[PDB]
């Protein structure tokens, strides 16, 4: 198969991509960093089993991989955006506007992009790596949330129509997924090093730990394998127990 | 209390506003047709208990109702849009934008301009008029539907930060809400006078009929009354027992 | 008309049974204590506007309220059961049949009793008083929490078939709803008193307070009044914003 | 590691035993007929790779598997009970008790029986094969719908507690699942051999095809492999798009 993975360096890209590559797929990797040739180069060096594309814009990115690698069989729209809290009256309209464009409009394009070619041949898989915040909203983060829920309903609606040309559609919304080196959204520090953050993570995720790239990677590879296409329309909540709820006074 | 019904001429506007003024409120009324000094006077003649505003903009409007009627106690962001039934690749990426700027960005643009003045009084109510399409998505309407899901989620998210100031925030997701003269989204023509359509209503709705303005106006006014701010963060499905799932061969 | 409220001395009992009477209905009231002619006489005493019953079984009560008061236009299955917090291997399978029996079996038995008459008169309103627990469970409450889920769903499944008959069915799932002296499930002792139970109830909710019987009643009477028929099949989370999710460390 | 798969001859039961074993899992099965020697033996003889047990009571089944095969690492509760459509009032309260008993008490009891070992050792996978009816309740299948519901929350609620003992808990809820020979609940005829039903599935599912036993089995195997435990608490709608919402008039 020929896959794509956007923002490979953040959120869930190195976990998706490599599990994808480990499975012998052709994985083209999009990252804004890959705008600088000094960058894309070392990446295509650090991971020779991957394919970092300089192509920035949605549709042209699809074009690079398709024309460079025959086509694109799976789309893993790993979308990211700085979740910078703010009571509603302190944000700005462009603040909300910029999250919808990077968490909502962005993946819609990629599909409006690759859509025709998967449909023509009757094959392809589409996966949005959204976010589990809607499943449980914190206070003061409305812009990023409404943005994530928007994408999730898109994947679900996108299935009632796409099951036609045999293209399963799903969305994996993460919460507390270890981003390691990446600041999007839970890096090693302090998330694993600090006692308050680790005690937080233990208290909020049922599993009492952070999530791994390998875990998400296994699911995308499984969804992207046709082994269970009948799962289409599903909104996967990869938050290891989250959101954990508050027990009454007394109950330890 | 002083209420604000947007697009009072369409969708849930006339239902809310007329019954909002019915329950005692000074209902300020926004509508794009009221940009013309002409129109703002046409509708006013039709309804003397309503107060039509010419202001189109979120901040100017709220600013106007503030300087016009003391404050803005209740906001009914009765949003509308005339999307399209298109296969993902048949929409322009521009089409999704507008859908988001409509069903999503506007309600937020309003909340962002009124939220400020409400938090001081530690009183107020926010009601979004959304859609019940996220509950049961239709193939080829991934825009309008998902945008609405964005508005719904933003409504629930905002409930998180606004309740700290005792401000309820809800969303009402209609479906088959008879709209009358308004082509948003179930005008009497032909949903009540055309055999094929009439039939589509009776077959997909539990009550088997379009809902009434009095019904949608009752809820809005019910929520806006203070009778149960404890529902805050709630999304109402005003789709009337809808959706109905087709049953096995033979079954009626 | 005539409406019935089960377990009226508990849960959302008082709020529903006094508000329905306020709205103008003849409210036959059921309750465990009404087994004793004294209790029924003492209740009917304190509240000559409510109609306490002796009947204990589903068809028994409804058939009795039919012969005495003409018919049963509204039914509020105020269900309860003293929940338990145990590791699932600590429970006894019987304990689940107890939860299931009272939380799902009682409501189904009643509707199975009344459906018929409402169906013939194409008029009637059914309300279920459940919980918001299936939305933000608590560990070790697997019995009650899940049992309620089937009740929440029992209500939803019905609204589809009873809608061709013009009969709405609603599910009210509250939580942290102060119940006076009723340990079902938030008595003033020790929730409106004990600082420990005060800080907590004041924490998992966006409104920071228990919900009031007044809010439960307003909603019960709003739905039964027959003003918003179109919300049929709706489940209401009367949790006042519950739950508030533990934000990361360092955040207020 | 050892696995159990109940009612193996029906529902998701076979795909379950078949895929699991192929993975290297010893799979101890359960099934009413296994109660008869000839029954169980032809099974042990037909499916040599499988390990059928004669034990049928939940309490009885566990100690026996834990005996012959040391322990129970994976619990797959494949709960059945034939659905009996009919208006709510024609239903006998015993027809809802019967549905729940077999769909809520049975799986609760199994975990009750097997938990502490999985908890004590701190490893194990719990998987409930419930249903997708609560996703799109057809008209008139109440009892069986709200039943699958409780079983679904049972799993979500349980995952919250067993997350400390590291035991993911899942609920795979299918519809249109091909049960080959089994009548539970989609057999060969007429689903794959009656233009009528092929046409029904052709409309209600997005993929206009039924769900294979292999896809279900494959989901069963992946969920208990340790590859994506972070999905703990997830309800999986395995219905290939069901339900497809009938769009407005004139649309193809
Ligand atoms: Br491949
Ligand atoms: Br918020
Ligand atoms: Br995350
Ligand atoms: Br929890
Ligand atoms: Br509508
Ligand atoms: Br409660
Ligand atoms: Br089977
Ligand atoms: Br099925």
């Amino acid at each position: 198969s020929t896959a794509i993975v956007t923002n490979v360096k953040h959120f869930g890209g190195m976990g998706s991509a490599l599990r994808l590559s480990e499975a012998g797929h052709t994985v083209a990797c999009h990252d804004e960093s890959f705008k600088q040739k000094d960058e894309l180069e070392a990446f295509a060096e650090t991971y020779p089993q991957l394919k970092p594309m300089s192509e920035q814009e949605p549709a042209e990115l699809i074009e690079a991989v398709t024309s460079a690698y025959g086509q694109v069989d799976v789309l893993v729209s790993n979308d990211i955006f700085a979740p910078e809290f703010q009571p509603i009256d302190k944000y700005a309209v462009e603040d909300y506007r910029g999250a919808v464009e990077a968490l909502q409009i962005r993946p819609f394009a990629l599909v409006n992009a690759v859509a025709s070619q998967m449909k023509k041949r009757k094959s392809g898989h589409i996966i949005f790596i959204t976010s589990a915040t809607p499943f449980g909203p914190w206070k003061e983060l409305s812009t990023y949330t409404s943005a994530r829920a928007g994408a999730c309903t898109l994947a679900n609606a996108l299935s009632k129509e796409l099951g036609e040309y045999n293209i399963p559609v799903f969305a994996i919304g993460p919460n507390y997924l270890h981003s390691e080196d990446s600041p999007y959204f839970y890096p090693t520090e302090p998330w694993k090093t600090n006692p308050e953050h680790v005690a937080h993570v233990k208290k909020v995720t049922a599993l009492q730990r952070l999530g791994t790239q390998k875990e998400l990677g296994e699911l995308v590879a499984f969804l992207a394998s046709g082994s269970c296409d009948y799962l289409t329309g599903q909104v996967f909540w990869l938050a290891g127990g989250f959101p954990m709820i508050e027990r009454w006074p007394g109950m330890p």
